[PDB]
């Protein structure tokens, strides 16, 4: 356990009440007080599991991000404002750090506090030990089911390598002044060792906030840090999935044939690929139990539903989007059946998938990609939505995010690209290009086709395909796979002509493009941009 002075230390003062490590049965019951309101209000599904609103906030909020800027981070910080490409990486000083901390110390001071100790981390050479410290027992709740869950021995030698301090029901009134974007605060302290939240009670800023940290941490040591969902075959074989938000690294990856490593978050280092987390953080917008049915499955209690809607009689409406579109559910690993354990963690990875959903409807739903071809579509890192549904328009908008998560990234994206080359060449990994999203029906590949996809990449029969080349793109595709719809795999078959394609192919050609350019500035760079497209 800990004391109410070990929470002075921090600056803290007159806790009466501390809940350290509280179990799930704990957690259901808090959620499940009556007397609970607001948006600490939890209430139970018929499935099981309890569902929260998570506030204002329904996701990250990139613009409230902040990281100080001093000698230990000057030199190393890949920041917003240095001229090395557009991020979220805001400086903050060490003066303006110290009022967002009186802040979140005040606000935390003589309430009931729950502490979480956890790893973020699968292996004890690399693993922050994070504390965790709340006045929400859904948002303890959160870190309990997303990071490594010590055991009672790891617990008795705990030593906290990073402190993150919730302080959600808090927000900034000096933020005019202070040159801050809003009145709430996602802040990080490299000095300290210290995540402070304000403002935003969305449990997420908690799990990409250590996972940025991660990020710089890592790569520093020669160790790659992923963003990237991963899973392993009875014979040891090793694939990691790559992608933005919505891309299906957590759908394609919960796959009954493969063993789970995890969900989103993988350091690469000199024994294999490993997990970050202790659960999986699922999106449930139009969930389907026929489509899905692990992810469905793992929804029961201990499972936190996040900003669903729920009916009367207690059942859930996964379709409805109206409080957001980014309805998820956290849940332990170990409510997946087929998992790596007791430790999230494989050898080394020699499938490397980068997922896409091509609102544009030009990309193919798979293709081999060349060693180039694959550091040119990290570093682009792209991905497209339709934007204008509600409206009755498509509006594909494009998203060029670097190393598929720009937003996580302390380091410039080279050093990223870097380090995943040097592990995916001793490993002798390929990469492979794959479309989850959009061709000419405007409509989305089905979960099915894209499945039959990923088992064909991960079997050895993409590799033994014949292929012939996409022009444009000069992307290798196979003529035909096991088990896939043949018709979709060259993606001028979904549209009137070849040429309706090319429009189209030709116009997001451009955007990868313009895009790019950017990375041009040194050798290594220019001389990519022969692994582009070509018009
Ligand atoms: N062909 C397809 N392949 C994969 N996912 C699909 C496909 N068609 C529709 N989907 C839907 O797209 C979404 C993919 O979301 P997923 O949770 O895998 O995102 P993610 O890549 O894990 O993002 P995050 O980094 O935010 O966790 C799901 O809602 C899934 O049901
Ligand atoms: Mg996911
Ligand atoms: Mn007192
Ligand atoms: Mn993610």
């Amino acid at each position: 356990g800990l004391t109410p002075q070990e929470l002075e230390a921090y600056g803290i003062s007159d806790v009466h009440d501390i809940v350290y490590n509280p179990s799930y049965d704990l957690l259901y019951q808090e959620e499940l007080d009556p007397s609970l309101t607001g948006y600490e209000r939890g209430v139970l599904t018929n499935l099981g599991a309890v569902a929260v609103d998570t506030g204002i906030f329904t996701g990250r909020s990139p613009k409230d991000k902040y990281i100080v800027r001093d000698d230990t981070t000057r030199d190393t910080f890949w920041w917003a404002d240095k001229g090395k490409g557009k991020n979220d990486n805001k400086p903050l000083s060490p003066e303006t750090w110290q009022h967002l901390k009186g802040l979140v110390t005040r606000q935390l001071s003589g309430k009931r506090l729950f502490v979480v100790d956890a790893f973020c981390g699968a292996n004890p050479d690399t693993r922050l030990s994070v504390r965790f410290i709340t006045e929400v027992a859904w948002q303890a709740h959160f870190v309990k089911n997303m990071f490594i869950r010590p055991s009672d021995e790891e617990l008795a030698g705990f030593k906290p390598d990073f402190i993150v301090m919730n302080g959600a029901k808090c927000t900034n009134p000096q933020w005019k002044e202070q040159g801050l974007n809003s009145e709430n605060f996602v802040a990080f302290n490299l000095t300290e060792r210290m995540q402070l939240i304000g403002g935003t009670w969305y449990g997420g800023e908690m799990k990409s906030g250590m996972f940025s940290m991660m990020n710089y941490l890592l790569p520093l040591k020669g160790i790659a840090s992923m963003h990237c969902s991963a899973n392993v075959g009875e014979k040891g074989d090793v694939a990691v999935f790559f992608g933005l938000s919505g891309t299906g690294k957590t759908t394609l990856s919960t796959d009954p044939k493969r063993r789970l490593i995890g969900d989103d978050e993988h350091g690469w280092d000199d024994d294999g690929v490993f997990n970050f987390e202790g659960g999986c953080y699922a999106k449930t917008i139009k969930l389907s139990k026929e489509a899905e049915p692990e992810i469905y499955n793992a929804i029961r209690r201990d499972a936190l539903l996040e900003n669903v809607t729920v009916r009367e009689d207690g059942t859930i409406d996964f379709d409805d989007g109206s409080k957001t579109e980014n309805t998820r559910v956290s849940y332990p690993i170990y409510h997946i059946d087929n998992i790596v354990k007791p430790v999230s963690k494989a050898g080394h990875a020699t499938k490397v998938i980068f997922l896409t959903a091509d609102a544009f409807g030009v990309l193919p739903p798979v293709s081999r990609l060349t060693a180039d071809q694959t550091q040119y579509h990290f570093l682009s890192g792209f991905t497209a939505k339709l934007a204008g549904t509600e409206r009755g328009i498509t509006e594909p908008t494009p998203t060029f995010s670097a190393c598929f998560g720009a937003a996580f990234l302390s380091l410039h994206p080279t050093q990223y690209a870097e380090v995943l080359v040097k592990r995916m060449q001793a490993a002798g990994a390929q990469a492979y290009l794959v479309n989850t999203g959009w061709n000419g029906t405007g409509k989305r590949i089905s979960i099915k086709d894209t499945r039959a996809i990923i088992d064909a990449i991960l079997n050895g029969s993409l590799d033994n395909a014949e292929t012939f080349t996409l022009p444009m793109f000069n992307l290798a595709i196979p003529t035909e796979l096991p088990g896939v719809d043949t018709k979709i795999l060259d993606p001028r078959n979904t549209y009137a002509s070849p040429e309706q394609w090319q429009e189209k192919a030709e116009t997001l050609a451009k955007l990868f493009i313009d895009n790019f350019d950017k990375y041009t500035d040194t050798p290594a760079g220019a001389a990519l941009v022969a692994a582009g497209p070509k018009l």
